[PDB]
């Protein structure tokens, strides 16, 4: 049994907005998870972030995680944008709203938690963990059975 949760996302979308879906994989205790959905209208960058929701969310207690994903996306708002969003209180300069600001603070909730390392792949060199999680997305996007309420062409 490994002694660090493992997680893998990706997320895929067929226009913008446009029906897309997300995969995760999740390795916890001793199981392997596997978590697919498709969403009849959405983006890119949503489909990406549901991915690494849903795998926190499955967390019961307070882990060592490890999350691979070649997402630009989370890693901009991880490595740039968050810390700064905090303080000011999740608004843009010119004081609206940050867009998606539903799922980054879904996703800010799911974090806290955990001791997390995050692992930016590129995209033509992940694991197979990967590979699985872009088809899987790939495969959602195609066969879409949920809304994404939070979606605006709006904000």
């Amino acid at each position: 049994m490994l002694k660090q949760v493992e997680i893998f996302t990706d997320g895929s979308c067929l226009g913008n907005p446009g029906p897309g879906g997300y995969g995760a994989i999740l390795r916890y205790r001793g199981r392997e998870k596997t978590f697919s959905a498709g969403y009849t209208r959405t983006t890119n960058n949503r489909m990406e972030l549901m991915a690494a929701i849903v795998a926190l969310e499955a967390l019961k207690e307070p882990c060592e995680v490890i999350l691979s994903t070649d997402s630009q996306y989370v890693r901009q708002g991880i490595t740039q944008w968050i810390h700064n969003w905090k303080k000011r209180g999740w608004k843009t300069a010119d004081k609206k709203p940050v867009k998606n600001v539903d799922l980054w603070q879904r996703l800010d909730a799911a974090l806290g938690q955990h001791q997390i390392k995050w692992e930016w792949v590129k995209g033509h060199a992940g694991h197979p963990e990967n590979e699985r999680c872009d088809e899987l997305a790939r495969a959602a996007a195609m066969n879409p059975t949920l809304e994404d309420t939070g979606y605006q062409v709006e904000v």
